[PDB]
């Protein structure tokens, strides 16, 4: 699928992250400390840019991706 460096093209945007069992555009792991990026939780689907297929893990993800309140990488809605 995708890379680690495939998000970086969404700074200060928003995305959509659609979860997934199978197939995903990224397998994303969450972490509280050192993560690739930091990205903020939108509670609104609106203005997101693209839809990305995401797997949660919890070990060997693609990206390790940090939830911040402020400050973040970009911003997801997830559904």
């Amino acid at each position: 699928g995708y890379g680690k460096g495939y998000l970086a093209m969404f700074k200060n945007k928003k995305v959509r992250f659609k979860v997934v069992n199978s197939f995903p555009d990224l397998k994303v792991q969450f972490v509280t400390s050192f993560p690739d990026y930091k990205v903020k939780i939108s509670n609104s689907s609106s203005f997101c840019e693209e839809t990305i297929k995401i797997q949660v893990v919890t070990s060997f993800p693609d990206v390790k991706l940090q939830k911040v309140t402020s400050f973040g990488d970009f911003e997801a809605y997830i559904d």
